[PDB]
């Protein structure tokens, strides 16, 4: 079993979605932020080691890759959906501190960094931590309600 | 049902009921103490998102602030107590490392020593640090991190 949530971007109220809305989005797809709610940017958590698992878009089975594969991306480095499942894709979703970490340390950020985006900015790794960076997950059906994603 | 130890991260002690029995009477304190024994694994049972009990695995009673009041203040000790309710809600950070309770405090050895001798009592503080810090390990393994929220 794994919740189905979205992923809000807590400064701007935007969610992350792949670019185009597509039930099935093509490999190397980028992760953009849009305001749109809708199934095809509903996302499931699969755990896969503890804190790791693979962040995972629900209407595709893709999940969110560091553009390329590399296992330690650098800043800038675009994030997107990919089919391919290994150890490059490993992320934790920390509820605590309410970010999207990768497994080499980096988080997701807006492109840019901005706290209030243009609908369809890109999604990139960077080390940076500010207000921008965070994300909470909420339930489908209420966007202000967390839901817990490891379960 | 994942079962797990609660390491206290500076000493490599873990939380134990008092005495280490898998029988503890109700308000039996939790302490710290080296050994290892199926009396000392915990459980995790999810109540609300991040919120929970943390349940002693062999008696099935849960992790109390001494008296059952919604918001203890500093030093109150915390006790094993088999009664259900949100004065006993508490999640498992395991991003920062410590256990949190529902009114904001977080469990701490007894005194804030990073090298507590086995039998230190485990109280609610507020305040945050090195000697305060949790880690949630597995019961064959007790350095590899388990996931608690399941
Ligand atoms: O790029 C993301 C964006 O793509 C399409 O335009 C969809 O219609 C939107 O709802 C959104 O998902
Ligand atoms: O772009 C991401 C994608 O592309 C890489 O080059 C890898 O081969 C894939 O496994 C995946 O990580
Ligand atoms: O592209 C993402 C990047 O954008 C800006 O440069 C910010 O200052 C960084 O902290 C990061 O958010
Ligand atoms: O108080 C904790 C302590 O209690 C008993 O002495 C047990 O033998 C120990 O292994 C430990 O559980
Ligand atoms: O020691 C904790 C204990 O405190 C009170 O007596 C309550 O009535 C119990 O439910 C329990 O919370
Ligand atoms: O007993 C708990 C308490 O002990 C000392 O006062 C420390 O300074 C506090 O940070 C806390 O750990
Ligand atoms: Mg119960």
């Amino acid at each position: 079993h794994m919740t189905t949530f979205l992923i809000k971007h807590k400064a701007s109220g935007k969610f992350l979605h792949p670019k185009g809305g597509s039930s099935n989005p093509a490999n190397d797809t980028n992760l953009v932020l849009h305001s749109d709610i809708h199934e095809r940017m509903y996302f499931q958590f699969d755990v896969v080691d503890e804190r790791w698992g693979y962040i995972k878009h629900a209407a595709s089975g893709k999940i969110v890759h560091p553009l390329g594969g590399k296992a330690d991306p650098p800043n800038e480095t675009k994030l997107v959906l990919h089919q391919d499942r290994h150890d490059r894709a490993l992320f934790a979703m920390d509820f605590f501190n309410d970010n999207i970490i990768h497994k080499a340390g980096k988080y997701i950020h807006p492109k840019g960094g901005s706290t209030n985006p243009p609908n369809e900015t890109l999604t990139v790794m960077h080390g940076d931590k500010h207000k921008a960076m965070e994300f909470i997950f909420v339930s489908p059906k209420d966007k202000d309600k967390r839901v817990l994603v490891y379960v």
